């Protein structure tokens, strides 16, 4: 029994390899960014509405041509097997049976065909390949497999200096392996690459400049994730939620505009909702879960999410997500 | 002997079980919203006037058609007698004789009619029923015997989830029932069911938007509480005393605004008085006197709290608590 | 030897009692003012000038018609035997010789005619007393024994909550008296019957708010000192360092604007000049080397003091305390 | 092997004698503009670029003539045989490999001719003597050497108090001595007399006043260093980093504008870069280094450094430090 998501986290780490919860838990450099992300939704706070008709509180949407049970999907991690031995494919038959979407990993411990087949209408992240045709029939395996959105994540050039990993001596053990294969740095010329492959809705997930939001919407996305990667990327770079608001204000319903980094409860759900966000991403704790019960940890983590959404949104006066994006919100100290 | 209000809540960790006091002390969630309503005060400062007549200094205000000795009254909270046996008549009792409304709850261990007996010109809390027709018949009964407002509590469509109340496993003991017995979520359309029948002021519990605030007035309140419910119902709920001030102006001196959520001393209320509350409710503090002392330990409370009153406004120059609304203040860190 | 404020508190703190120790330091209810006028001085950052003719950096100041070394004076505290047999005698005996004003208090614990018999050019602080003709009888006294301005005490109707001397049950030991003697709240007509009586400046000690600094000048104030009395009036009352820049313009140059709470070193002293202030006042420090080393003590705290100051004026390009007003500052974190 | 500088503060920390390690990192006074320095950086936050074209990165700048492989330059640390025996020799070997501009010192402890020797086009750091023929000689001395630049520090009236230094009756061993020789305070006629004298660019260290700033560019000086000199001289003076934006804005290109204090990383280099500066200084980061390990300890800072500074620009979005300029930032909170 978990009664919120530091249960899991608290549980994940009994389990786990140090070196492995480590992967997990860092971020790049002084870890600056990954603390921000948790700083910066403590200083948000609701201002909740009274009174309203609950009679049919709702905490499903509809995005990129889906419904979904909440406003969120897992986000995209890689290397699933790290944590459990069923790695993605417990994470996806969790995801689809809660009726959130899955976001399959370009570094993906197990095949993108053989996750897709789980069902649930999963998304697919890409990583910008050597050459633009190999990129291509990435994307085109994924579109082929069913998944129903690519999410490109623009934010990696390369990866960041994860200190832990490099003190750690990290390395992927001999039985994980990116399952995709038998990596160049994305451009605005790769992302119209992608918009012309496929009808699918294109998602740039690592957008936190205004007019890098606004350009998104000229070159034909569908959606945003505005994220720092987790902390994992540029030391310094400004958490997402402190950029949302002015993001939602800027693109002005022209994308979908999701927001990830340290989402931990369905408050913070609430938080993100109100700020203007489509939907959040949820990283770690989907791990954390994975890692201490496999599938069945994942189900009672989406399960607890849920009503912790479900409680917040009814609270705070929202019948819908829609209601909770017209909430509010004051920022406080510490 | 007692010099603060926290030297009650010390002694009330030392008499009551974990279980209960936890019961009494937590909040939900992670508990964001309990803290800040902590952080909130400690960051008001207030501008003290010097030089002014003293002569006939009063604590005294009007409200609701009663006198009351300070501009404070007793917090509704369920479930007296888990902290005394007397419960709420030893907390009544000890309301009357220091001329401080006392708010009896819907869920009181004791018979409203019992409590109503003590004396003193109580008030009546209300939670919305299953259906009209109940909730109409608690307000008539709270009337009949004598209370003298109805303070409908409009933030809980249900209660939120307090973790250290699961983590307890906790329960009423068999020896704890809700003596007005042998509910729904409220609306605007109960509001005015409650108000055409009574001709007892309403007061609405648990406001923090302006436009409620503005809302309640229209809908014939006589008053509301700005209130995050003392950090139990949505966890990252801005605290009262951050709405205060907007809400104060927004009213436009068309009911009473009142405020709870972290008064401890008569500082405090002097804060709160000089954001523009008309009077304050005090909730876990009066329940740490009742654990330590019983009837004996609220009426050193409310003298000791009293004194701090009456100290705070003439170091501010305040011969009368409508001086102390017109004192200004200055937000400071920690 | 010492090299800053905080050697002589640690020296203070080995020597005196707990229970004078506690008298010493401590302020009125939880103590938020104390700290705050800690905290508030710590905020503020000076934006030195570079470059400038430094071939005559002077301390000196003229004030109330003296020179005086520095931009100080001692502030008044009562009963200064508590901490040296010598009392005030030592601690005014080490001011003269230092050319720093010393404020011989109302609640001394030596007559005001011995003390101002050491010399130095003394000022008088007042408490009002139980009538108007023994309040100026007092003030006739003090001016009849050379004291040069009459500090007028104005935050003190009452003596504050002192929860440190309610717990240690604290009270003057048998050989310390009020010297002066064998009170009532002071009013803006009180202030008019001093400055009806005598000559001198009347200094107005403990405004906060700026119209009562505007109606300081109206009523004929010489100076007033901005301060909360070192957290020791109003718990929740704002520092004086906080109101002072927004008093000096208000006030325009029509009194002298003094400042006090929290001095501890020359770079503090420079804060308060920065902000506006025409002089500080310093308390607890000056009884610390009292408690320490009796009139030896006070002379090497002020001359540590004069070294500072001459140090920071002169690393911030000020020939002159004028200089030191027009620098400007900036508000950090922490 | 280090991973981040902070590995070599505590390589540092190791090997240094006590006085050494407080020599090198005190400040003034309380200490508070050094921690300062490292607080204002932290509350910096980057709002990244994505999508640019990366095929290019570069990190070099041209600079008083010469290109440099960083935004970056040592900063002028007297006395650098207190931390190695090969002193200044060590670190000036070290930055003429990694093409980062060394900063020859008025107090070196080994000769200006010496150090210059090694090559690497040096800049040289003047502290005003005792007259102006004195020091124009000293200017002579390091032009005729093949100095490229004249570094004159301008907040060094006299030196700062340094605490730590008293506390431990610190003095340079016998073995380290001012290698230039066998002081008085500058103003802006020394500033002329040093234009005058040299055709080399002519930089102010030690700026913080916007209108300083300004001034400097009238006088005619090539660049400026924003600094508060490490915390080493006005304890309380405002931190460089928090001028940089106002400072940039007010100079509008008249002059190069370098900021130093607390700079510890790549991505800390960004972020000035981000806010308007030219270039930074590294002062104790470079110690570290030389303490632990000599010039090879030098050489893997600097290597480290480069390494970072070109992480954080790639993943900022930024092809060049131009690029880098015109990044945004946002202020956050810890
Ligand atoms: C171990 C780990 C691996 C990740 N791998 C990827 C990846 O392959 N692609 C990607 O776009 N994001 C990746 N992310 C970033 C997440 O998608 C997400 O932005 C971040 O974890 C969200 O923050 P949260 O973990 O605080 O919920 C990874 C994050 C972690 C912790
Ligand atoms: C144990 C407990 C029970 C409570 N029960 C009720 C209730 O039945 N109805 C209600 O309107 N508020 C209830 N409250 C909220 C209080 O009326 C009040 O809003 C809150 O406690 C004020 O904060 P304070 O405790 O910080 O003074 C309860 C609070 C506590 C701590
Ligand atoms: C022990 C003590 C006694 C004091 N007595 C008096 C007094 O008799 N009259 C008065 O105007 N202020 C009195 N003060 C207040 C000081 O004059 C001054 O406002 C305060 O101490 C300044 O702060 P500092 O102690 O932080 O420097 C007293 C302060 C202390 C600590
Ligand atoms: C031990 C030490 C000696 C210094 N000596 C000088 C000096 O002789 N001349 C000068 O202009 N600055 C001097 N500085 C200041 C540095 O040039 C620089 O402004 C400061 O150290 C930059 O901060 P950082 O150490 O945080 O990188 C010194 C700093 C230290 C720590
Ligand atoms: O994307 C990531 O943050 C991440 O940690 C990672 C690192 C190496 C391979 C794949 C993902
Ligand atoms: O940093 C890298 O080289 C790396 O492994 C990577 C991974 C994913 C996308 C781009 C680069
Ligand atoms: O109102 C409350 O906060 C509360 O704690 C409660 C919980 C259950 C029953 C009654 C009150
Ligand atoms: O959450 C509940 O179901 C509950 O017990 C309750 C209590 C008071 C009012 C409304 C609901
Ligand atoms: O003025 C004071 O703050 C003070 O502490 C005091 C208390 C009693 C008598 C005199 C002064
Ligand atoms: O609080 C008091 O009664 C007190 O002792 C006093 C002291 C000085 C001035 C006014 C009152
Ligand atoms: O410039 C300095 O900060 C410094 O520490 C110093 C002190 C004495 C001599 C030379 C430099
Ligand atoms: O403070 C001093 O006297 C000192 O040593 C010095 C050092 C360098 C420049 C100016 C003064």
């Amino acid at each position: 029994t978990y009664v919120s998501l530091a249960d899991l986290e608290r549980a994940a780490r009994d389990v786990l390899p140090g070196e492995i919860f480590d992967f997990l838990a860092g971020g790049s450099g002084t870890e600056a960014s990954l603390v921000a992300n948790r700083t910066a939704l403590e200083r948000v706070f609701v201002i909740p509405r009274m009174l309203r008709d609950l009679t049919d509180v709702t905490t499903e949407i509809d995005i990129f041509g889906r419904r979904a049970a909440l406003p969120m999907a897992v986000a995209p991690v890689a290397y699933q097997r790290l944590f459990h031995p069923e790695g993605e494919l417990a994470v996806a038959r969790a995801a689809r049976d809660a009726g959130v979407p899955y976001t399959i990993c370009t570094l993906s411990s197990v095949s993108l065909e053989e996750i897709a087949a789980v069902g649930g209408r999963p998304w697919f992240q890409l990583f910008w390949l050597r050459d633009e045709k190999r990129s291509l029939d990435l994307v085109r395996r994924a579109e082929d497999a069913g998944c129903e959105a690519i999410v490109f994540t623009v934010d990696v050039p390369w990866m960041g200096r994860r200190l832990r990993d490099m003190r750690n001596g990290f390395a992927l053990p001999e039985w994980v392996t990116a399952a995709n294969f038998d990596f160049a740095p994305a451009t605005w010329e790769s992302v119209e690459a992608v918009r012309a492959h496929t009808d699918l809705p294109v998602v740039l997930k690592g957008i936190l400049a205004v007019e890098d939001a606004r350009r998104a919407v000229d070159a034909g996305a569908g959606g945003i994730v505005v994220s720092n990667h987790g902390g994992r990327q540029l030391d310094g770079a400004v958490p997402g939620i402190e950029m949302l608001g002015e993001i939602v204000a800027a693109v002005s319903g022209g994308c979908e505009v999701l927001v990830d980094g340290g989402i931990r409860s369905g408050g913070d759900v609430l938080k993100a909702t109100a700020l203007g966000a489509s939907a959040v991403l949820v990283g770690r704790p989907v791990m954390w879960a994975l890692a201490a019960a496999g599938q069945d940890g994942v189900r009672q983590l989406l399960e607890l999410l849920a009503e912790e959404v479900r409680d917040a949104m009814g609270l705070a006066g929202c019948e819908s997500v829609g209601a909770a994006r017209r909430l509010n919100t004051k920022l406080g100290v510490v």
